[PDB]
């Protein structure tokens, strides 16, 4: 609705000093011809200069020299706030000096060769930060701000004095790129970024607006996350977007200096941050300054931790200063800092999922010059355990092997052709596959949080189980009003039991997928690790994480692992009590339903699970997953072969008909054996025909007809010739007895 | 400020601490506050160095030089008592201690009031309901919750106003208010900073929450109520109070629901400890913590210290046969020691509970200890009526359903089973309501009837149908063999 809130679009006058008009808009403005109009955009950098060299284009979209997009803006679709501010002072003059592309060739004076013919009767109505193109030649070189005799911008005049003693730069350009980093650059963490924005942007932009209510803003934020996730870029991008100041503190850099000099820098940091407008302080590798005091032994260490604490306690809320710190884990710093008034809010970064890795590949892949076969999606999905720095390494590896293996006899010779052939250079899928061959991910041990994609199309039947699940997880998160009306206490668990590998792990994920909620899976080996290692404190981390990421279906399978470890039902002299079970019970008893975190369990031998966990306030529910009946195996098969070709001579319904009861993994084994037979037959036929072509000197005999690009009935018939009923009837009867009489 | 003192140089640290007391002595009756004493005088086993002890010594000597003629008093803040050098916890030094604790439902209400003064609330804001459902919070979490709700209101309401710079912002802040949904959302994303600490407060459960047990009530009132009112009778007849009682019977028949009751009738605090803590101190082999509980029980008196699942450790090493050993362990020994080293004149009571009494060490039933055994039996006629009325008092109910009929149909049941029946009925009601609502919504959607008003909940309450469906799947959670075994345990108390 703001009248001067209008889009900006393409421009044709290669000189940036021109700014457009829109006569219907000029009638709205007081836009006068002369020196300058203040056209305001983002990050406070503007493109202020002479005006009215436009009205060639349509209205509602101001024509602004494209070079004022990289500056003052980012892309199209933006909006300008054009408001005149002509008649600026006439100081001495504005800086003259190039930046990047002038040392390449004759330099002379850098003013009187190429740039002099442009400050003619248009004597630079400018604003420091306006960047453009000006030359007396190839017509592509920048003109940047270096000096400032008058603080505000002016209109130059002859007879002045200029010193091109300055040198064109390039490292300065990299620094400018750091300033340039913005929301689109950082990728792979969307949900996390939204919280930081809603936390820091609103207090910053309008301080008095948030102060009027007077509620407390946050003083410090602590970011978790393994290395390489990208945390410096987040802080720099936030600072760039809020147009505020910044200050960086490196822990190792602080610790290197002398004992006496260590505190001076840390005091100066806060002092400088206090002398400016709303600013943000960043500390990287906090563990190097304030680790757990049990490890540290000395005098300087505590004498610096105390300084950090006292400085953090002297803000007073009237300075509009906020601090963010980077640390690997929460249980890695002195708990003194994790207190109110000190660091009190925490945000975890995590590990990018399949969606985020696609964004990271995109931001990195800009100069790749890819081919059609490059399927970035397939590349991203098969990238388990990588982080924001491993992907860059993978891209570099693929690119450099392309360079070498292709120009194995070109790049070795010195000649400009190298650059030329770089234009001819490209990248193929095989390069990416090969590079993925030698990729050692830096994180394959960390607990995984994400939304599994498994849908019930992946498992056919279990209708009543579907209904019960939707009752237990779906309905509560939609209509709490019904619980309020009838005063109801949600149930917080459910227990499974039945034969082995009948899809239990394939159901929990399913509900999460229908709930769009994350999921976490923990198996028996971890239970054995914390048993033998006798470290059950880890059980507090899992739950803690489950609390941060909610909702989650925390799934425990092979619950009977520890029970069977000390024998079966008879077991040892003891009963059915252990340590990890006690910690599980404690955490369950100390959890609030109002965070919507669900717990699921699984086991094959339910007779050897402690009954101490089936009382109210706990699972208190038992569900039995039976052997698949008719046409459930049909859906299982369709899921199995949906990634492999199949002919029509084979009918999955026939395979289902032949079997009279089977487990879940056995059908997968049958399909895999059929695939193995197909692969062997194809390879053998191909090699035999290749040998025929070799021994026979038929220099030209073209024949490309794969005898088996698919699968036939024969493969499945041979598979049927060797198969198992993996479960005996005695187990079925035992489960029937376990059903008891449910009166 | 402790950290402020520690930051300075070694030489400069003592000058400030001397100047503090010097200035305090130059004025009229004054008070000195030390925050985070742990930063200056921690347990010396942790500290290794020279400056640390050279400052603890200065603190002690300064503390010993008051002379009582200056009218100067000092208070210090510390997280726990076993966190400072015991030198300071001596006579002439710090000798009096006061525990702040964790605010209960009543206190959190006051904190909400003091914080909520510019909130500009609406009618629906029920601060009471907000306060009661605030377990585990402290004096700083409530401020954070207030801020979260306020700012969420600011954003979600002025999502297209506050983003534009204009004085109207302040003006719309006048139009700004807060709704209950904002508080509920804030409570959704609230992580309390204290959910593991022992709780001390007066439970509100009354005997209206459990109907029968007349003789049990009389004996309770004899054991806990009467002594705290007429010690003169004990003096006259020269009587020694009994300091314990033991329970035994089937599972979950209200044992936990009785101890609190007596506390409620006595307006005295209560503390509950369960088997998982016993297993934690067994496996962890840290029974010293057993001295903390009692210590706290001494500070907050009277208290009915309740131990349930006492047979947990007994069953852990098997049942009656168990292991080669008998019925002796470590935590039981510490319990016996602390009971033997306690004075009745502080009025602290101890209660126990268990389901399998045959596997509890008889070493604790001798005089000077519980020495009393009580059996809570299966509820008889109309006790289940009271338990039902307690169960559904937070839910609407129609008149077609008669709780007396439900009691009549059953011929003996546990305590939690009736709760399960009520919960299943509530689940059926919720499912039926949701299904009917969604079906009618789909009818309204598929039919382009732009205006068809009908607000008649088919079930804003519960009907019998739900209860007969519940009856169609119910369990007697306890078998008759257990009843006979308890009968044998009754033995012949000639």
């Amino acid at each position: 609705n703001r009248p001067n809130r209008l889009i900006v679009d393409e421009a044709i006058n290669e000189d940036n000093s021109v700014v457009s008009l829109s006569q219907p808009k000029m009638d709205e403005l007081q836009l006068f011809r002369g020196d300058t109009v203040l056209l305001k955009g983002k990050k406070r950098r503007e493109a202020v200069c002479i005006v009215l060299s436009d009205d060639t284009c349509s209205d509602e979209k101001i024509r602004m020299n494209r070079v004022v997009r990289n500056n003052l803006r980012v892309r199209l679709g933006d909006v300008i706030s054009i408001q005149p501010c002509p008649d600026v002072k006439y100081g001495k003059r504005i800086h003259v000096l190039p930046i990047d592309d002038t040392v390449e060739g004759i330099t002379g004076n850098l003013f009187e060769v190429y740039l002099k013919p442009y400050f003619l009767e248009a004597y630079r109505p400018i604003r420091k930060g306006d960047i453009f193109l000006v030359r007396g030649g190839m017509r592509a070189v920048e003109f940047k701000v270096v000096e400032t005799d008058p603080s505000p911008y002016c209109i130059v005049a002859p007879d002045t004095v200029i010193h091109c003693e300055g040198e064109p730069i390039k490292r300065e350009d990299e620094e400018e790129s750091l300033n340039e980093v913005g929301y689109d650059d950082i990728g792979g963490c969307r949900k996390q970024l939204a919280q930081i924005k809603e936390m820091v942007e609103l207090p910053l932009r309008h301080p008095a607006l948030f102060k009027a209510i007077g509620v407390k803003p946050p003083r410090g934020i602590l970011l978790y996350g393994p290395p390489g996730t990208g945390k410096t870029l987040i802080a720099r991008a936030v600072a760039n977007e809020t147009g505020a100041f910044a200050f960086l503190i490196n822990g190792p850099e602080i610790m290197s200096k002398l004992a006496g000099e260590s505190e001076s820098n840390l005091r100066k940091a806060f002092e400088e941050a206090e002398k400016n407008a709303p600013a943000i302080i960043f500390i990287d590798e906090l563990d190097a300054i304030a680790p757990k005091r049990e490890k540290t032994h000395g005098e300087v260490e505590r004498r610096i931790v105390s300084q950090l604490l006292t400085l953090m306690d002297g803000l007073k809320q009237r300075a509009h200063v906020i601090v963010m710190a980077a640390t690997n884990r929460p249980n890695s710093i002195d708990p003194a800092l994790r207190r109110f008034g000190r660091f009190d809010r925490e945000v975890d970064i995590g590990i990018p999922d399949a969606t985020g890795r696609l964004e990271i590949l995109q931001i990195h892949t800009k100069n790749m010059k890819l081919a059609d076969d490059v399927d970035l999606e397939q590349v991203a999905n098969e990238t388990h355990g990588h982080v924001g720095a491993d992907l860059a390494a993978l891209c570099s590896e693929a690119a450099l092997q392309a360079i070498r293996k292709k120009m194995d006899l070109i790049d070795l010779e010195d000649e400009t052709i190298d650059a030329e052939v770089m234009n001819s250079l490209a990248v193929t899928m095989d390069d990416f596959r090969w590079a993925l061959s030698q990729s050692n991910p830096s994180a394959l041990r960390e607990t995984v949080v994400e939304v599994p994609q498994v849908t019930w199309e992946d498992i056919g039947g279990l209708e009543d189980v579907k209904r019960e699940l939707q009752e237990l997880v779906q309905y509560p998160v939609e209509h709490p009003d019904k619980f309020l009306k009838f005063g109801m206490t949600p149930s917080k668990g459910v227990l499974f039991y039945g034969p082995p590998g009948c899809g239990k792990t394939l159901l929990a994920k399913a509900i999460a997928n229908e709930c769009q909620a994350n999921a976490i899976s923990i198996k028996g080996p971890e239970l054995l690790t914390m048993w033998f290692g006798e470290s059950e404190a880890n059980v507090r981390e899992i739950f803690d994480k489950a609390r941060q990421a909610a909702p989650c279906v925390l799934f425990f399978d092979e619950l009977d692992s520890i029970a069977k470890a000390r024998g079966g039902n008879i077991g040892d002299g003891g009963g059915a009590a252990d340590r990890v079970i006690n910690q599980i019970l404690t955490e369950m008893d100390g959890m609030s339903t109002k965070k919507n975190v669900f717990i699921i369990g699984a086991t094959n031998r339910p007779d050897i699970i402690d009954p101490a966990i089936l009382r109210p306030g706990r699972l208190d529910q038992l569900i039995y997953i039976p052997l698949p009946d008719e046409k459930s195996r049909v859906a299982i098969l369709k899921a199995n072969l949906r990634k492999s070709p199949v002919a029509k001579d084979v009918d999955l319904e026939f395979l289902a008909k032949m079997t009279n009861g089977f487990s879940g993994a056995d059908l997968t084994e049958i399909c895999q054996r059929a695939c193995k037979l197909a692969i062997r037959e194809s390879i053998e036929s191909e090699i035999r025909r290749e040998r025929e072509r070799q021994t026979n000197p038929s220099a030209m005999e073209v024949e490309e007809d794969d005898p088996v690009p698919e699968i036939r009935r024969d493969h499945f018939e041979e598979a049927m010739r060797f198969a198992r009923r993996s479960v005996s009837d005695n187990d079925i009867r035992k489960y029937e007895m376990f059903a008891q009489t449910l009166q």
